[PDB]
DNA sequence: TTTTTTTTTTTTTTTTTTTTTTTTTTTTTTTTCCTTTTTTTTTTTTTTTT
């Protein structure tokens, strides 16, 4: 254990793969909005 | 000389086919490309002639 230093009573599984970091990160993807801008036409909120 | 009996002519439905019309999960993020075009008429320009 980390924050204790006790054994874990069940054995674990490790050993080095191969993993792939995807273009997919959280700040190409997060947003907010509180007041913005609106549509020419329906005065609704805009896309994207 | 009138009654029944056959024929005709609409009358309403039936049934099948054809046509028409309307529909097709929710949300989100990036690029790319286009947002004219050839044809016809009009106007200006340039060269030539007397």
């Amino acid at each position: 254990n980390g924050h204790t230093g006790r054994k874990i009573n069940a054995q674990v599984f490790l050993g080095p793969t191969y993993y792939q970091r995807l273009k997919h990160m959280v700040d190409d993807k997060i947003h907010s909005r509180a007041r913005g801008p609106v549509q020419i036409l329906v005065r609704q909120p805009m896309e994207g």
